[PDB]
């Protein structure tokens, strides 16, 4: 009888990159959870599912717990606490909640922060996978990531681990690349092997930018793909 | 006027894990390329997609070239040369061909072997991203893969590189897992960190099996997920 928490991957931007399953959950759940920063009117995940939500003859309740960009670790933790409290109030009343996530819910989505709390409160949890941004970026660039015996590495940051590991991998995905392109260029280009590098911003959206090398547009939604 | 080649990710098994975009392509292309071994009536990719194809009003031609069951010998390359000729003959006649691929076409897919040849012969090529099997596995397991500054490693087999790189990553995907889990287990167990492990066979299919730790013999479509 409890509501369940469902982590729903929404894909990289284009509504046509939602899965049939995602579309089905989102057309049916009574509650959607789409967290946002303080100066956002709506998260990017909510704007992706806008048309679906407004197509609905039935009403959907939107939970949009606020996450200030300025939170220190303790305030962030406390803001996840109250997010879980508003979500659990829905599940306590028998209503399923779909937590929408850009791309796929298993890849840097923040889903686990809510998920751990909700399962600790004794509720049940599910996940719907999606097109992750990095395979969508490979697709738009007309490029394959890995084949045969090649190793893929996915990083959110340029760090010392990244540097010492790089020679033992054949391809790598660099997330948040508007913050990370410069450091990334330096590390990858010091590698003696031939490399093919491309960066993609706003993949699958109207303002998508494909650029050779370690930069594209400077917005939050940029990813770099490296193949050796 | 010449047709174009489109690499279409079909997801891990469940037809509901298709994107709307893949559906759209699959409903309208005149030709589908779905290579197979002789021991199969249809590839796994074609069986995922069969109900879309049967339900079309407008008929579809299937190219299903047989490849020798071998991972090993560049006996495969002469077979790709002949399949590319087969595909090019459709493109030359102004017919689009969708090459369907399990999961996503950028991730250990066979698409790149056909793509390079078709592009070398002077035809246009496109990709439609899909739900990749490793994130679909994480979703069925109810586990997220990476958050925050965690680093993800995806490996097709477990060799010396895996061992040397492990302590520098926070999560790893082991593909073809029914064969590699033995050496994988030992490496993972000897890591000093707390860890959880889950193995998923036939993710999203009727006969999906999920079990904690290194499950030992899940057949071809089996993946192991490790988080530290
Ligand atoms: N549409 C898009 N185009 C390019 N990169 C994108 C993108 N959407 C998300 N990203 C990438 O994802 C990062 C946010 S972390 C969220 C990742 C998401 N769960 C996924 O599966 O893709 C961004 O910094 C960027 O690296
Ligand atoms: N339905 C499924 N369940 C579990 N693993 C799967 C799977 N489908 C594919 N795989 C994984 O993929 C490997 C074949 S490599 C093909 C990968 C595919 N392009 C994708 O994106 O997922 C298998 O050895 C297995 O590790």
């Amino acid at each position: 009888m409890h509501g369940k928490l469902i982590g729903v991957g929404v894909g990289p931007g284009d509504s046509e990159l939602l899965t049939l399953r995602a579309v089905n959950v989102l057309r049916s759940v009574p509650v959607i959870c789409a967290p946002r920063s303080s100066s956002e009117r709506e998260s990017i995940a909510l704007s992706i599912v806008e048309d679906i939500l407004t197509e609905r003859r039935d009403g959907c309740r939107i939970l949009d717990p606020v996450f200030p960009m300025t939170d220190d670790r303790d305030e962030l933790e406390s803001h996840w606490d109250s997010a879980a409290r508003m979500v659990a109030a829905e599940l306590e009343d028998g209503r399923d909640v779909a937590f929408i996530t850009l791309g796929d819910p298993s890849i840097y989505s923040t889903f686990s922060y809510l998920q751990q709390r909700i399962e600790d409160m004794g509720f049940k949890t599910e996940m719907v996978p999606g097109v992750t941004s990095f395979t969508a970026c490979a697709a738009t660039a007309g490029r394959t990531l890995v084949e045969g015996d090649e190793i893929l590495l996915v990083v959110p940051r340029v760090d010392d681990r990244f540097e010492r590991v790089l020679r033992d991998v054949d391809a790598c995905v660099i997330m948040k690349t508007s913050r990370h392109g410069r450091r990334a260029m330096e590390v990858v280009e010091s590698d003696p092997r031939g490399k093919d590098v491309v960066s993609v911003a706003n993949c699958s959206m109207d303002d998508e930018v494909v650029e050779r090398g370690f930069a594209s547009g400077g917005g939050y939604l940029a990813t770099t793909l490296v193949r050796f």
